[PDB]
């Protein structure tokens, strides 16, 4: 059905991006729980249990069985819009809806953005110490 | 912004279809109020006034500048959901909207098949006065 950019509002798609989660019946944080707080999975060779939060983008790894994924998801991240939507997907506006997403949208340039200001910062070390090295020279 | 399958479903973006539409500025049915109505314009050499419903897909020709654009769909398509639907855009849930379309998919499946059946029934007719003049000899 939906464009390939909004299925990540879908629980179901959410959930079904959790394939080789290690934490499973038993477990706190099931591919439910995390879906239901709006990660998805999004694992690295470094990182395997990586997970992201679709509509802020913050990233949260280290889990361990008994974490609750909304208290951590709250706990990282209270200014997510996502963590206050009480209302299920078919039950929004598009009024509201559209508002969401213009609102994910910002997020992500803000995440793109602190992004190229902390590689530009290291950057910036590089060039300033290997100035003063060769003026110590 | 909204997937090219969706945009019929707004005015502006229907409005903007008629291009080289003839009834402007003192006419009944003018771009804007065709466009309210349902109506995308998908002229012809042969039917170049040719408008059609975005959502029950039934097409009139044969416009004059005091025609309603409301009462001749109304005329036309009796059972046209979108003749209904008395919300603005915004303002219906993705619920609704996810029903909507569903139907409008289903409106569109019908007009091929009944446009196929004509198509067959026009066939049928050639077959048989080919071969009334066979046996004639
Ligand atoms: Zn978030
Ligand atoms: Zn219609």
């Amino acid at each position: 059905t939906l464009p390939p950019a909004w299925q990540p509002f879908l629980k179901d798609h959410r959930i079904s991006t959790f394939k080789n989660w290690p934490f499973l019946e038993g477990c706190a944080c099931t591919p439910e729980r995390m879906a239901e707080a709006g990660f998805i999975h999004c694992p690295t060779e470094n990182e395997p249990d990586l997970a992201q939060c679709f509509f802020c983008f913050k990233e949260l790894e280290g889990w361990e069985p008994d974490d609750d994924p909304i208290e951590e998801h709250k706990k990282a991240s209270s200014g997510c819009a996502f963590l206050s939507v009480k209302k299920q997907f078919e039950e929004l506006t598009l009024g509201e809806f559209l508002k969401l997403d213009r609102e994910r949208a910002k997020n992500k340039i803000a995440k793109e953005t602190n992004n190229k200001k902390k590689e530009f910062e290291e950057t910036a070390k590089k060039v300033r110490r290997a100035i003063e090295q060769l003026a110590a020279m």
